[PDB]
């Protein structure tokens, strides 16, 4: 079983992965494939990649000991995006919209 807090976190993940947010969430569904995206320096710049599929695997694997660890990975995902891309990239705007969802939902955890 997941703790109470982590059951709430699981719901946030479900929401982030849901159709309602897909127009901006889709770049975060799978790990960045540096070769396929021709971003060949990606792993020189980003030392700790993260994406929502990995968060889902970790959740299912009961790897998070608390809600704070879940939040850390999700914030890492957005931060990687802000760090790597120019601030006017369309993907940064998509990250921001999805982060607005995440931060609001996380803060509203009972
Ligand atoms: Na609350």
């Amino acid at each position: 079983k997941l703790s109470e807090h982590l059951r709430y976190c699981d719901s946030i993940l479900r929401e982030m992965l849901s159709k309602k947010h897909a127009a901006y969430a889709w770049p975060f569904y799978k790990p960045v494939d540096a070769e396929a995206l021709e971003l060949h320096d990606y792993h020189d710049i980003i030392k700790h990649p993260m994406d929502l599929s990995t968060v889902k695997r970790k959740m299912d694997g009961r790897e998070y000991p608390d809600a704070q660890g879940f939040a850390a990975d999700v914030r890492l995902m957005f931060s990687n995006c802000y760090k790597y891309n120019p601030p006017d990239h369309e993907v940064v705007a998509m990250a921001r919209k999805l982060q607005d969802v995440f931060e609001m939902r996380f803060a509203k955890m009972p």
